[PDB]
């Protein structure tokens, strides 16, 4: 089993902290299960949360390994080996300003703000606003409602992705959270081991997330995607639910 | 007599331009008229425009004089005079973030902005954005079409005033271009030469200029305000038609 799970809404609350989901983690791990992060997040954000590749960073943009990973795919990165597949981040960027000019009105992104800004706009610190901006892959977009499905038509208009991570929308291409899982798998280094999936997540950007598992929680608000398990609480609360209720007792075979 | 003039949209074509209106303006200063700037543009645009001081920057936000200016106001800085009559820049962010926590949507000003962004969102150059960054009292906000009338409601309930120059609106407070044109014909050296003012605007923000003068010329596009001139064609060539057929001659007599 291998459990790819979200950050933000999912496995962290508001604070960012653990909360009750701290003692389902640490079971987890206690019984060899690797917990893979799957998120909207930057390397640095992902980094500065103290966690250890192997992870996938903005919604599928980049595949972090460890550099001594047995299966080689990559590229050397200081203690870690990269893999990367969606666009990059200035290139994401070119495109929105061809959005813009079809849509004949302004499309904002974390590129555009200030990290003042950006940490106003999260309530992140401003040095946490730093590493959010500190994109390669993925443009998280500052949209006002009533332009939101004008500006979305006019990122499918040039060939740009979309998806919704929870409070912002994203642009970008290539960028899957089920694609980054399913490559994922591929490299694991004991197929055994890959060859059953969880995964967990509260938002639209982890609906790939969902397909590309064989056993998907939703511990989001409202309604579960089609034919995926949810959980009577949201977030953290919802991920120690998962891990009791449908993990562990399959771990105990 | 002492021509006000707004600079883009009635002495500058929307390149930033002269056009037209050189011949007009060499003219003026050939017969020792006094042209002053009134613009919702900061010092430093102005400076950047070669315009020596006085001048009235960020829609009346600041009284530029030259430091030897015979009518000791304001404080000394540098080669100028400085008359503040708006809150500084500071204040009016700070009491932006409280509209935007009013208002429950973000609240987007050139402050929160890179160089990078006012530039592609003005067709402006990297470096022209930067002198358009450099404000002092007046901020210039970057509103969604649709937002517009919730976040001038935000922005009045929570003390603060707004207008409008042609592409976007603007907050500050105490910031009127008729205050300031009022303020700096009390202080002209000759009285006799500020007992007859000339004003030539195009938008929203120039009405209280037309309030301020006693010779009012639109030259912005569609029908004047009532009690003040059109001309024939907008922009530079207004102000060409203006000075030729209404300026010069009330001076001739
Ligand atoms: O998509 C969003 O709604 C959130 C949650 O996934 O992520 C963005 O916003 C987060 C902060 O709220 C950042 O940490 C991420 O890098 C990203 O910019
Ligand atoms: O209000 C506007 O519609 C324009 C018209 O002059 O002024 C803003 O926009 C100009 C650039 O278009 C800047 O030069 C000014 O500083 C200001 O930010
Ligand atoms: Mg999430
Ligand atoms: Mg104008």
């Amino acid at each position: 089993m291998i459990v790819f799970t979200d950050l933000d809404g999912t496995l962290l609350d508001e604070r960012g902290e653990l909360g009750p989901a701290r003692e389902a983690l640490e079971r987890l791990r206690a019984l060899g299960v690797p917990v893979v992060p799957v998120t909207a997040k930057t390397r640095k954000e992902v980094e500065a949360l103290g966690l250890e590749p192997p992870f996938i960073v903005e919604n599928g943009g980049g595949l972090y390994l460890p550099r001594d990973w047995p299966v080689r795919a990559g590229r050397p990165k200081g203690g870690y080996r990269v893999v990367s597949l969606a666009w990059p981040y200035r290139k994401v960027r070119a495109r929105l300003r061809e959005a813009e000019a079809l849509a004949g009105r302004p499309i904002l992104g974390y590129g555009d703000l200030t990290a003042e800004a950006v940490a106003r706009l999260t309530g992140l610190s401003r040095e946490a606003a730093r590493r959010a901006k500190a994109r390669e892959y993925d443009e998280t977009l500052v949209l006002c409602p009533e332009e939101v499905e004008a500006v979305l038509e006019a990122l499918e208009a040039v060939g740009l992705e979309w998806t919704h991570g929870g409070r912002f929308y994203h642009a970008a291409k290539g960028a899957d959270k089920g694609r980054a899982v399913a490559r994922l798998r591929a490299l694991w280094p004991d197929p055994e081991e890959a060859r059953f999936a969880v995964g967990l997540g509260d938002s639209l950007n982890d609906l790939p997330l969902f397909r590309a598992v064989d056993l998907a929680v939703y511990v989001g608000r409202g309604d579960p995607p089609e034919g995926v398990l949810a959980t009577p609480a949201p977030g953290p609360e919802g991920f120690r639910y998962a891990v009791e209720r449908y993990l562990l007792p399959r771990l105990s075979r």
